[PDB]
DNA sequence: GTTGGATGGTAGC
DNA sequence: CTAACCCTACCATCCAACC
């Protein structure tokens, strides 16, 4: 069993490199502008020249242009990242048909049935590598192990333009070697809840009660880490089926008046059910994001599909939940839609 | 006990 | 307006319905 992991390098930004060359050698940065005053939102990305100086993914405009005032700032397009993105799997799917896209800018493809071991699917890496620099001129970075995670913390290792082979006698290493803060799945909660166990290493989870682990990081995460100190990780590769589509929107000011919310809430529902495509789906959730950035939801299942009439009453109504049970003011707004038939 | 809906937490993009 | 966007996957917990 091996799999192919592919991650794409500074992806947003580097786009942006491959449509204006000229940008290339020096600091971009690609940000979300959310026009409550000059400069207002985050930074989706940046290359590696705005990096060495601590400009990254989530961090603030407005910090960003304070600690790197001279960079190229500009504005998500998301369409033409996934436009390139789609192209991109694409290729991919020349070299596996069993493949899973994972996000905007990974996939997973199970290439046991391709390369006989993981000479042949380091070659295949490279061949990858080479394609894709072709037809997009856009640089990736390739893991391989024997399974999804131990690939994508190959590629971690390599980042960026890198290819790495994590094989089986390094797993046995990894197992009991690597930082678990360093597991995908394990963020900053997690990872301090095993410090205070004392579990540092996955292999550390085969030496604490099963009662004990799950009492601290829940059923699920206890089951995944020890699954994978056991050796005993097999999770398949699968044709990516989204769960949920939608579309959320910052507001020019904050507010609990549900008129000055209203337009924003309808873009959200325009653009949301756009996106759907042919998907009906039966539950419909209204996200807030409140004053304090806390993350606030109501929402509705339906016995039968929801039309766009029936998404634009209910989703007014579930706004004045939120209105009617949280005091706060809310400063986001959309919608989301899941249980597609 | 099972399934699943409402809502929130965690994670990583 | 004074920093904090976009999007999706998955799970935990608190309850209700089933039977
Ligand atoms: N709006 C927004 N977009 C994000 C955020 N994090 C990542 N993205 C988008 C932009 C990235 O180019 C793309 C892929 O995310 P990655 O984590 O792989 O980062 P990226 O490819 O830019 O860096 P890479 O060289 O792996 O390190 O997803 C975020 O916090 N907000
Ligand atoms: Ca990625
Ligand atoms: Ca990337
Ligand atoms: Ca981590």
């Amino acid at each position: 069993g091996i799999v192919l992991f592919v991650d794409f390098d500074y992806f947003y930004a580097q786009v942006e490199e491959v449509l204006n060359p000229s940008l290339k050698g020096k600091p971009v940065v690609v940000c979300v502008f959310s026009g409550r005053f000059e400069d207002s939102g985050a930074v989706a990305t940046a290359n590696y020249e705005a990096r060495k100086f601590g400009v990254k993914a989530g961090i603030p405009i407005v910090e960003a242009k304070k600690i790197l005032p001279n960079a190229v700032y500009l504005p998500m397009r998301k369409e033409v990242y996934q436009q390139v993105s789609s192209r991109i799997m694409n290729l991919l799917r020349e070299y596996s048909e069993k493949i899973e896209i994972a996000s905007i800018d990974e996939a997973y493809l199970d290439i046991s049935d391709k390369v006989r071991d993981y000479r042949e699917a380091y070659n295949l890496g490279l061949e990858i590598k080479n394609k894709i620099l072709e037809k997009e001129k856009i640089t990736v970075t390739v893991g391989i192990s024997k399974n999804k995670v131990f690939a994508k913390i190959a590629a971690d290792m390599a980042k960026p333009n890198g290819i790495k082979v994590i094989d089986d006698e390094e797993v046995k290493r990894l197992i009991r070697e690597l930082d678990i803060a360093d597991v995908p799945g394990i963020g900053n909660i997690t990872a301090e809840k095993l410090k205070k166990l004392g579990i540092n290493k996955l292999v550390d989870t085969l030496s604490i009660e099963f009662d004990k682990l799950k009492g601290m990081i829940g059923e699920a995460k206890a089951k995944y880490l020890i699954s994978l100190a056991r050796d005993e990780y097999n999770e398949p590769i699968r044709t990516r089926v989204r769960k949920s589509i939608g579309r959320i929107v910052t507001m020019k000011r904050n507010s609990r008046n549900l008129e000055e919310i209203k337009p924003y809430l309808f873009r959200a529902i325009e653009e949301s059910y756009y996106k759907l495509d042919k998907r009906i789906p039966k539950a419909i959730h209204v996200v807030a994001v409140t004053e304090d950035l806390d993350i606030v939801s109501r929402g509705r299942t339906f016995p039968h599909g929801i039309s766009k009439e029936t998404a634009y009453s209910e989703s007014v109504k579930l706004l004045q939940k939120i209105l009617e049970e949280d005091e706060r003011k809310i400063r986001r707004i959309g919608v989301r839609f899941s249980k597609f038939i």
